[PDB]
């Protein structure tokens, strides 16, 4: 279960990341 | 413990996975 | 592990949470 949730959660963290970027992006009206 | 976190990170991938859905509408001007 | 994951699990469902409040004024133009 373990090695499963930390996969998971890895794999949100990327995710996240790319969202922050990107609604920083939207929010500063960048490019 | 496991199990709470079994559960908030299924959580977290739908909510994850709405935002994603979400900005990419924003970033494609969809609709 | 399992406490490295309850931060990180933590941490991201703050980052989230504040991504869907962003997202939600872009979709709706608040402000």
């Amino acid at each position: 279960e373990v090695e499963a949730l930390e996969k998971k959660v890895e794999a949100l963290e990327f995710k996240v990341q790319k969202l922050e970027k990107k609604v920083e992006a939207l929010e500063h009206g960048w490019d």
